[PDB]
């Protein structure tokens, strides 16, 4: 009753894209608000409409309602992490710009600390996702594919979506232009993946146990080594210090190199000669 009230929630309760959220530990896991299961952003038939979202809010205890962006529904989503102090005022600058450029409906995240804008327009093809900042702040863009969470908490009297050109997006987002996941969750499921090093743990002779195993799965495709090591646990700045006329992550990929003998081969599969037993 008391969101409904929103022009802008008006807007976004003519389609069927509604799903609840909860908190599992630190991440806000998206579900089907009529059986209660998990929702995927991608199978329509897994959501329902607001009133469905508001019920099954209510049955499952879950923390918030949601809406699925899809590329049909012409409504863009703007996520703005750490950009609101104690006080929910903003203190990011980039953030201040932002909304003084893009003037649609938002409102504060469910942590406080953040803010949804939800506009009608087209992303720039140009920019990333996902854009970090120094202080710690994120932007993060998308017409569809994801689900944002809703609150209806309006900031500033922005209680309705605009039709904005977001061509200005470019200003703050940064520019962008086996496979790699496969050989990831291969090792995962081998129990090759390792975890965050724990206090008093030998960080680089981590790296290099790490490596080792990269060198079979990957075939001593060292770039390929080097595109998964940053994705993983041990990434650190070290890893791209220069020494010694390189860097401490290329010396340490091709020693593993040299000093596996072995590798795996994805047409082969075999996956019995690996030399290293799986983690702890
Ligand atoms: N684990 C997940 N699986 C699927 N979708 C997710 C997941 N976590 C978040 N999302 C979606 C809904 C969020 O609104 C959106 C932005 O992520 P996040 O900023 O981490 O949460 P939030 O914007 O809902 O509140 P806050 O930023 O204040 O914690 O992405
Ligand atoms: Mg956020
Ligand atoms: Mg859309």
């Amino acid at each position: 009753h008391m969101i409904m009230e929103i022009p802008a929630i008006k807007a976004l309760s003519r389609y069927a894209q509604w799903v609840i959220w909860k908190k599992e530990r630190d991440t806000k896991i998206p579900y089907n608000p009529n059986n209660g299961k998990k929702a995927s952003s991608t199978d329509p038939l897994a959501w329902g409409d607001i009133d469905e979202a508001q019920a099954g809010l209510v049955r499952y205890g879950a923390n918030g309602l949601g809406f699925v962006l899809t590329k049909s529904d012409p409504f863009v989503f703007i996520d703005l992490d750490h950009v609101l102090d104690e006080n929910k005022r903003v203190k990011c600058e980039w953030a201040r710009q932002l909304l003084k450029e893009i003037k649609s409906y938002t409102e504060i995240s469910p942590s406080g600390d953040g803010l949804h804008v939800v506009v009608s327009g087209k992303l720039p093809d140009y920019i990333k996702h996902k854009t970090k900042f120094d202080d710690g702040s994120a932007l993060e863009v998308y017409e569809s594919g994801r689900y944002m969470t809703i609150t209806g908490e309006v900031f500033d009297g922005r209680d309705d979506i605009k039709e904005l050109d977001l061509s200005i997006l470019g200003e703050f987002a940064e520019h962008k232009i086996l496979d790699d996941e496969a050989i990831i969750d291969l090792m995962k499921r081998k129990g090759q993946w390792p975890d965050a090093p724990k206090d008093g743990d030998d960080w680089s002779s981590l790296d290099m146990s790490f490596a080792n195993r990269l060198a079979f799965w990957c075939g001593k495709d060292i770039e390929r080594m080097d595109r998964i090591f940053r994705q993983s646990p041990l990434m650190r700045q070290k890893w791209d210090r220069p020494t010694a006329g390189s860097t401490y992550g290329r010396i340490t990929l091709k020693k593993a190199c040299d000093f596996v003998d072995s590798v795996y081969d994805p047409a082969l599969r075999n996956e019995s000669d690996c030399p290293f037993e799986p983690y702890n």
